[PDB]
């Protein structure tokens, strides 16, 4: 049953799964930032169980979508979710990351300090995005990679965030299967 | 101040603060707060001015003035997390991205279009339709021209912004080469 | 005597001294954003006399030792403070600065907007870190220098703090062999 600090802000029809953690001055399901449809919110916001919200996360409601953070995220002081924004299981934000609009991040990424993600960009399966990195629009992502940079450019694997998984090289060639089909 | 000003009951707006009318001020903004100069913090000897229209949507901090009132123009747009500075003056129809940061007594004119988290030195001018991309920073020496695009670490210009006519961007164009 | 706005959060079992400014809607000693340990508050924040804190700030209780604001510190809106973390006195964090877990900022740093600090760096005294600078692990800071791109690299020695401070050749040659040392 989910620990909602009594200073978060939640708009109605916000969805919270049992075992959230709901930190501090969080703002979850106000109208996407979009000029269109502001201050309208035709679609919210789900949040799956396991998930920890921090403090000061902000998660807008979706303008064709329920913006949607999957189980045992972990998202940390000042992150910024824009609408529409799908984010899967295990998913690392550190604090103050800012995800665009429409932004699909994948199974056990780690997004470091104050890196951007343009609108409409997909991060791949336990990528790892260096601090402060500036992913572009048309930048390729790759699976289990390290990105770096303004702008971003990938500089190895994510060995470390491979270990921690615990995943085989059946999982991952599977994995590389999905992305080199996505077209 | 007799409105319909919409203000979320958790923004923080400082006594004396300006708010006209058909503004959204969303949650956990901080508005009017002194300014962040050790020379004057933490007296406010001047306050915020916010512009019919303008929607700030959430986590948006405002700081007070030293010299002038902070001043945000007509129809503006500033989304998550940006941080205008003292004295700052914005003119109409800007949109101020997620976490997109102002420096002391920057000014953004008309139609500026600032990427997520944007950085502008203090004192700097962000001239008529110019578009900052996301992460930018704007250091002090940089000549920042009307309708223009900049990018990168630190910014540089990289093109001109994508319906005003030839008579308007001659008399922008006019304002600049003479400042 | 400390004077904190009503919609600061402060955490049970923050240590706020004398003549501390805490701004609205501060976040102060909640759990440290770290998997091994959150939601679980080991350590909590401490923060020394004379420090100002703006407004929207985050500092985050400890996992090993509690989070250390020292004396005469100022800290704008939207700074983030790690877990850990350590800053000495006269230290200014400018707008978002992102200080990872366990850094720690020596006397007289000053931190320029949305800089990045990368877990268990450190500051040495009198630095200046530009806005968007991006501290990397194997960065060694030296005192009194100026450090400024993606990623952080030296472009020369912070004369303009080194004269406010009014610290003399003596004090100058304590830091330096200091940081020989270490
Ligand atoms: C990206 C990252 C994982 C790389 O770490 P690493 O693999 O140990 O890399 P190194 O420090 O050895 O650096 C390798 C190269 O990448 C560069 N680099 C590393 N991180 C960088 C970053 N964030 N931005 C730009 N360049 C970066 C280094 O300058 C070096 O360049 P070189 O080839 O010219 O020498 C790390 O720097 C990072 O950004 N981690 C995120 C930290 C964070 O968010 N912490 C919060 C914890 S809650
Ligand atoms: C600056 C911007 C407008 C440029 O768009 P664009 O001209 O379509 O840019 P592209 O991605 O097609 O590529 C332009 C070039 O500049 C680079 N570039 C673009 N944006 C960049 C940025 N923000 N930082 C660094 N480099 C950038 C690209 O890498 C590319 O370099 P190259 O041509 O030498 O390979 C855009 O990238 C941007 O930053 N928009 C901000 C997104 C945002 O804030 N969204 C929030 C909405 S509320
Ligand atoms: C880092 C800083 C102190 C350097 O200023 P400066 O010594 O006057 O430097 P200059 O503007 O003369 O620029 C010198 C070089 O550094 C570069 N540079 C300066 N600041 C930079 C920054 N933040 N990021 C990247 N490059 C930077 C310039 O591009 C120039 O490069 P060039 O020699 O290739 O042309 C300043 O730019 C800065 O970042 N200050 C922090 C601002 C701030 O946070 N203010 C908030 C007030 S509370
Ligand atoms: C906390 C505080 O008082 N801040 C205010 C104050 O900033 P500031 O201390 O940086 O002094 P400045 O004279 O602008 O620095 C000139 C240059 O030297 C750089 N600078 C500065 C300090 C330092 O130790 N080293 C350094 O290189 C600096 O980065 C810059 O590039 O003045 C700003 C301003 O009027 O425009 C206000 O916007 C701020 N609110
Ligand atoms: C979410 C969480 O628990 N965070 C805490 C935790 O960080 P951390 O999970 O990054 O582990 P680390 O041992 O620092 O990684 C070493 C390097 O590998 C990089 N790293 C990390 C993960 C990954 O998948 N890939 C990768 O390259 C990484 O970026 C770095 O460059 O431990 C930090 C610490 O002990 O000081 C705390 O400060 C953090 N708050
Ligand atoms: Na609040």
């Amino acid at each position: 049953n989910a620990q909602i600090h009594p200073s978060a802000v939640i708009h109605e029809g916000v969805i919270i799964e049992d075992d959230v953690y709901i930190g501090p001055n969080c703002i979850i399901g106000y109208p996407p930032e979009d000029k269109a449809v502001f201050p309208q919110t035709p679609y919210t916001v789900h949040i799956c169980s396991g998930t920890k919200i921090t403090g000061n996360v902000t998660i807008d409601a979706g303008t064709i979508k329920n913006t949607y953070i999957g189980n045992d995220c972990f998202l940390m002081k000042g992150a910024y979710v824009a609408h529409d924004v799908v984010i899967g299981n295990n998913v690392t934000l550190s604090s103050h990351v800012m995800l665009g609009g429409h932004v699909e991040v994948m199974e056990g990424a780690n997004l470091g300090m104050g890196c951007i993600i343009h609108q409409r960009q997909k991060i791949w399966h336990y990528c790892m995005i260096g601090m402060g990195a500036i992913v572009t629009k048309k930048l390729v992502i790759e699976p289990f990679s390290i990105y770096v940079g303004n702008p971003a450019k990938k500089i190895g694997t994510n060995d470390k965030g491979i270990e921690k998984s615990g995943i085989d090289e059946r999982a991952m060639a599977t994995i590389q299967e999905e992305f080199n089909a996505r077209r």
